[PDB]
């Protein structure tokens, strides 16, 4: 195999995704590179600085990964990358260990793990007294989440997933009560209880009650973007994080140098922090 | 009635304290993330678990092999 260099253009497929991949062109028509803007086109830019490649951002209809059978299946990101019909795919997938063998990640640079995000609701003496405090004492026994394994046992609050994510691929090769009966929840109802997209989460959180078993950053976003809700407890497993990558790809140890190099300077640090400052609570 | 609230706000945990606590049962204690439990590393009890197929067993290996 040779490494043939006319402009080093790159087929780079990629989704939306926030604050990530947006479009700009409600000021005036933009394609091609200045199609969007956000964190991951700025990670393009001063990778394409670095490395002298350029990069050509198109759009593919499904963002999932693919859910895992019994049999192996593969949707969107996976099935490119291991066809090697497009050269980077730079949405970004955390490493699990399934998913190591069919491609390449990058080494980690922010840490991760699942976390659950929480919607807020926002003579006669003697007797009076204990009857106002006899439920006053069950008022303090509700806490229908105060945990992972609280928010398993019960189901009068609703919650679920985004679809063909990394979490269900966890809770069913978890043998422990808590995940499977989280991936028991999931897979009934007909997939009712999961949304398709993000998005949908965002509806079902805002209309009503709804939790989210996905990974911290989005919550503790939402948390930035939403004074209405919070972060519950802290992580509950840990795992990486990485750049989709073709499986053995010269480029992608030039890539792992390049964004190394941006580590040290902790470039990245500031850079994340200007996507970090937005309107939520005062 | 502010007064009445603090006198019920007194009798329920008057009532709560015993109603919850003082337990401190191992399964209990498993079965909560409030406190954390654990042990030495490279022991003899992790091979215990590992070897052994109880449930019991598997869900404290389980909580100690947990957040890495």
């Amino acid at each position: 195999i040779t490494d043939s260099l006319a402009n080093r253009t790159l087929i780079v497929t990629t989704i939306l995704e926030e604050p990530y991949v947006m479009y700009r062109k409600s000021d005036k028509p933009l394609y091609g590179n200045d199609r969007f803007e956000g964190y991951c086109l700025d990670l393009l830019k001063e990778l394409s600085n670095i490395l002298g490649f350029l990069y050509d951002v198109k759009l593919v209809p499904d963002g999932k990964y693919g859910a895992q059978n019994d049999k192996g299946e593969w949707n969107g990101m996976v099935k490119e990358l291991i066809d090697h019909r497009a050269d980077l795919a730079v949405a970004p997938l955390t490493i699990t260990y399934v998913r190591e063998k069919v491609i390449d990640f990058s080494k980690p640079f922010m840490t991760l793990g699942i976390s659950i995000l929480y919607r807020k609701p926002n003579i006669i003496i003697s007797s009076y007294t204990a009857n106002l405090a006899a439920f006053l004492t069950v008022e303090r026994m509700e806490s229908p989440i105060d945990s992972a394994d609280d928010l398993a046992k019960q189901t009068k609050i609703e919650y679920g997933a985004v679809r063909d994510g990394s979490t269900m691929t966890f809770f069913k090769k978890s043998k422990i009560s808590t995940y499977e009966k989280m991936w028991a929840f999931m897979s009934s109802r007909q997939q009712s209880a999961l949304v398709k997209n993000s998005d949908e989460g965002i509806q079902r959180v805002l209309t009503t009650d709804y939790a989210l078993l996905m990974e911290s950053t989005s919550i503790e976003y939402v948390t930035q973007r939403n004074c209405n809700l919070t972060q519950i407890g802290g992580l509950i497993d840990s795992k990486g994080y990485g750049v989709g990558t073709p499986i053995g790809s010269p480029y992608r140890d030039k890539i792992t140098i390049a964004i190394l190099q941006l580590q040290e300077e902790g470039k990245l640090h500031m850079m994340k922090e200007k996507w970090w400052r937005g309107n939520g609570c005062p």
